[PDB]
């Protein structure tokens, strides 16, 4: 109760910011996101001996594939806490509880293939979930280490609490599916420039989560460019390795799977930060202002793909 987790002083600091890389040392992973959760929830919002049970077994869960991993687990929560931190009074206390626990959850057992390939293989989590596949079994499994004795982390809430605390990791965890996020930017951005966006209704309270966890999840293109430009090398390793796998059920991969087609993937990220990264974090700064660094870093990355188009690296 008195006992305080600490990280060394350039970790302490560069931590708050919006760009911060939790580095290669995955043994500190696990203290990072318990910081994160003791400043960002409180030291009271967790029994320790639980919480440190299901981080655990959370990391357990994660597979050693080169992107959906458990460094992108905590990576994707450390972005939620650089938000949440930054507009501390506009969330609930559940809200801050679900939604960093949400994110370390939201691609538990992922195998490292799209749901189009779960489809086009006939996985059975195809048919017993037709669509946001993958991200329905996320939470599945979230709610399956929930449930094992001593990692209830909501022991303290009540049966209705809980319940809503299950309902917004659900919503958090199905808004990651990228196929419901344009839609859902669309309505945040006629909302907005309508000045119908209320934040007392619960409806539009969902949109906002569900746009934050769509920026928490693509934040690898809000760092330090070698941070960006690495993690596409592991990115790009997935999407190949489903590539060959299109092929080998006869089916072309689309080109930003097929690794014969490694020459155009400076148009491809091009491509993604402008239909995508650029209008996820511009629609966010708007209803949140304070969220602005991981606009003008997504910006900044752009210009650094644009360089590499132009041969200057
Ligand atoms: C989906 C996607 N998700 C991301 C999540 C995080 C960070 C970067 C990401 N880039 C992405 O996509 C990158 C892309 N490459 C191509 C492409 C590449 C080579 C040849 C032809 C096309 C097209 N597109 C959209
Ligand atoms: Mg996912
Ligand atoms: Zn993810």
């Amino acid at each position: 109760g008195l006992m305080q987790f600490t990280l060394p002083v350039r970790l302490c600091k560069e931590i708050e910011l919006f760009h911060f890389d939790i580095g290669p040392f995955e043994n500190m992973w696990p203290g990072i996101f318990v910081y994160m959760v003791h400043r960002s929830c409180g030291t009271s919002c967790f029994e320790l001996e639980k919480l440190c049970r299901f981080i655990m077994s959370v990391k357990k869960n994660y597979r050693r594939v080169p992107y959906h991993n458990w460094k992108h687990a905590v990576t994707v929560a450390h972005c939620m806490y650089a938000i949440l931190q930054n507009n501390h009074t506009l969330f609930t206390d559940l809200e801050r509880k679900g939604l960093l626990i949400a994110c370390l959850c939201h691609d538990l057992d992922h195998r490292g293939f799209s749901n189009s390939y779960l489809q086009k293989f006939d996985h059975p989590l195809a048919a017993l979930y037709s669509t946001s596949t993958m991200e329905q079994h996320h939470f599945s499994q979230t709610v399956s280490i929930l449930q094992l004795e001593g990692h209830n982390i909501f022991s303290t809430l009540s049966s209705s609490e809980y319940e809503q605390v299950l309902e917004i990791i659900r919503k958090a965890i199905i808004a990651t599916d990228l196929a419901l996020y344009f839609g859902n930017r669309k309505q945040l951005e006629e909302m907005y420039q309508t000045g119908s966006l209320n934040l007392n209704n619960q409806s539009h309270r969902d949109r906002v989560i569900g746009l934050m966890m769509t920026a928490c999840d693509l934040c690898s293109v809000t760092k330090l460019w070698p941070v960006t430009k690495l993690t596409a090398n592991d990115i790009y390793a997935e999407f190949w390795a489903e590539g060959d796998e299109m092929k080998k059920l006869g089916i072309q991969p689309i080109p930003m799977m097929d690794r014969d087609k490694k020459d155009e993937v400076p148009q491809g990220q091009l491509g993604f930060y402008n239909a995508v990264a650029i209008p996820c974090y511009t629609t966010l700064t708007q209803i949140l202002p304070p969220t602005e660094p991981l606009l003008k870093a997504c910006r900044d990355n752009l210009s650094q793909w644009e360089k590499v188009i132009r041969g200057e690296e």
